[PDB]
């Protein structure tokens, strides 16, 4: 079931794209299926030697406020693999550097109308390196670090409210308190988006 | 910091508007930012009385294939309480009902581009009562229980991606595990929507 009858593209942004597709539904009926293309991005938890993992605080303007999250950053650079992006993206937001990377877990952020999927990277054997000078929304943003626990305390006290830091947290918590392992950096995307990066 | 200094709507669409807004940033310059308004969503942690809860494998357009994850419904009814949203998604999807509700987790799930936030409760004491006949992509669906625990190890293993569902299900894990408690329902809810509902 569920044949894509039409595709037509309503706006091209910046960093999305918004699409308008036409669907076929069980009854028999055609529905109409808006989609947000986006290029995907990725999230780091860098863990260190006691436990301890950077969030930065950094504002959102789709809420007119500032969020507690996890480094991270858009799959905006054709032909950068996602590790690569990871790695770059730690050094820039919270000046590090590691040397044993593995999958924490993948999300889809919002299932009901847009492609974008997020891998969060679990980043260990951390080194402290520099930092470039940052633009935007990041020559605001700040950092802190927290106890896994403190963070997953966070998260469950509303204190920590972004899909990608929340799962990433909670996924590390598990993995600290030996409920699960992570997982090979050739782990399988299987949402990993690809439509709007196709654009171009 | 941070002004809106333009607001444009670009388009109008059946669940969301989108939005470009000119924004003032740090260094004194201005930029393009992209909302999608979104009326926002609810979902329900349904626990048993043997730590078991239901959840549904529903197709995704955007990614052109069936998750698991919560029920959950959007908060398209003006005027209805969330929590009767919850209420009314959760007999309509698995047919059940709760003579106990509490505040799980709140997660804003794509924060870079959306204003999109979705409370999950934690539904206990549960009675099976009917389900209605469902329509689209709700007549294709099906629902399966599963131990909280089990739950979780599947999140961890990529077979749960849904932002939702990681985020209840491993919050509903912290609370089953003693690490975490629920929350009362008249718990804040900082980001919940009101532009698009706003809108007529
Ligand atoms: N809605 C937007 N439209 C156009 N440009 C934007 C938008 N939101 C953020 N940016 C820009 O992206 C840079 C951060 O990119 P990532 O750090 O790659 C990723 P991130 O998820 O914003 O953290 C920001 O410093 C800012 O310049
Ligand atoms: N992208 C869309 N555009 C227009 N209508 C849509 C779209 N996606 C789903 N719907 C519709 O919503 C009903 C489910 O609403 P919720 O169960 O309220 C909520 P949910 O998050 O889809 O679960 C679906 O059965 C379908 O008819
Ligand atoms: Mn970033
Ligand atoms: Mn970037
Ligand atoms: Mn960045
Ligand atoms: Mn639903
Ligand atoms: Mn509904
Ligand atoms: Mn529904």
């Amino acid at each position: 079931d569920f044949e894509t009858i039409s595709s037509e593209t309503l706006h091209t942004g910046a960093i999305f794209a918004l699409r308008r597709d036409q669907v076929r539904m069980p009854g028999g009926g055609i529905v109409t299926r808006e989609v947000v293309e986006h290029f995907g991005a990725v999230a780091i938890v860098a863990m260190d030697d006691n436990g301890n993992i950077p969030m930065v605080y950094q504002y959102r303007h789709t809420y007119g406020r500032r969020l507690w999250e996890l480094p991270a950053g858009l799959l905006d650079v054709a032909g950068e693999p996602p590790h690569l992006t990871a790695a770059r993206e730690l050094r820039e937001e919270v000046g590090l550097q590691a040397s044993t990377w593995q999958v924490l877990v993948d999300l889809d952020t919002a299932p009901g109308f847009s492609d974008e999927s997020v891998r969060v990277y679990l980043a260990t054997g951390l080194r402290e390196v520099g930092r470039p000078e940052a633009h935007h929304e990041e020559a605001d943003m700040t950092m802190g670090w927290y106890p896994i626990a403190e963070a997953a305390r966070r998260v469950l006290r509303g204190e920590i409210v972004n899909s990608i830091a929340i799962a990433g947290v909670l996924a590390v918590h598990a993995v600290t308190t030996g409920f699960a392992q992570p997982r090979p950096l050739d782990t399988e995307w299987i949402d990993r988006p690809t439509a709007f990066a196709a654009r171009r």
